[PDB]
């Protein structure tokens, strides 16, 4: 029970070094591939999208949480904040601070986030209420990102992200109003066009978040729009031995366009 595109994996993850996991679902007939699909990786900056939809659950119930301002504080700044650091002794409100998570991947944004959720746990308890029994935040930014071999903190499966990312993005995990606005800050991502988007044809439209941190863990997750067929959800996962590896988003696009040469 080995296909050509799992041998086709198997082959680049031997090259890369390190340890790939994939995850594509076509929703056109919703049949599954998967590589590692059942193994642990860190998530890194990707579980931003299950923090995101989480306030945008808790929006469902109050119109005006998205125009909710919260306070930055010089404090608050950690090692990646694009967008915050402009803010600081400020506000930004929480849409400001879901799409600066979301496309530029700033952490403080994170922060604020899990915050307004109660702490990584209220992230993991949104994971659970929409069906996802794998996926786990342990912590704030930046330790989330220390991505350490054989530790459970802050991880998922392949498995795992790819259905939540489909119930989130085009099922109804968030009610349509919400669900259009994940989608649209998905879409509007700044950091993801040589990672996923790199390995398949340029004229599919593609959503996604990336994910970046210690052991050279390099991710993304993506929702796409392929020409002439139905959307395709697909997460590739990379992580390698040393603690100081350089990031490798060339083995996602390469993940990515062997998947897409097996459709
Ligand atoms: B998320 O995974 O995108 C957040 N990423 C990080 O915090 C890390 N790097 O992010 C930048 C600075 C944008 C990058 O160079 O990829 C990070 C945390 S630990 C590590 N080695 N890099």
């Amino acid at each position: 029970q080995t296909s050509a595109v799992q041998q086709k994996l198997a082959a680049l993850e031997k090259s890369s070094g390190g340890r790939l996991g994939v995850a594509l679902i076509d929703t056109a007939d919703n049949t599954q591939v998967l590589y590692r699909g059942d193994e642990r990786f860190p998530m890194c900056s990707t579980s931003k999208v299950m923090a995101a939809a989480a306030v945008l659950k808790q929006s469902e119930t109050q119109k005006q949480l998205l125009n909710q301002p919260v306070e930055i504080k010089p404090a608050d700044l950690v090692n990646y904040n694009p967008i915050a650091e402009k803010h600081v002794n400020g506000t930004m409100t929480l849409a400001e601070l879901s799409a600066a998570a979301l496309q530029y991947s700033d952490n403080t944004a994170m922060n604020k986030l899990i915050a307004q959720l109660g702490g990584p746990g209220g992230v993991t308890a949104f994971a659970r209420a929409i069906g996802d029994e794998t996926f786990r935040l342990d912590r704030t930014e930046p330790t989330l990102n220390t991505a350490i071999p054989g530790d459970p903190r802050d991880t998922t499966t392949p498995r795992a992200m790819a259905q939540t990312l489909r119930q989130l993005t085009l099922g109804h995990a968030l009610g349509e109003t919400q669900r259009a606005q994940l989608v649209t800050w998905l879409k509007g991502n700044t950091t993801g066009a040589a990672s996923i988007r790199a390995g398949l044809p340029t004229s599919w439209t593609v959503g996604d978040k990336t994910g970046s941190g210690d052991y050279g863990t390099t991710n993304d997750i993506a929702v796409i729009w392929p020409q002439g067929r139905a959307p395709l959800v697909l997460v590739t996962y990379f992580t390698q031995p040393q603690q100081n590896a350089e990031s490798r988003r060339d083995v996602l696009a390469s993940a990515a366009r062997i998947i897409a040469e097996g459709l």
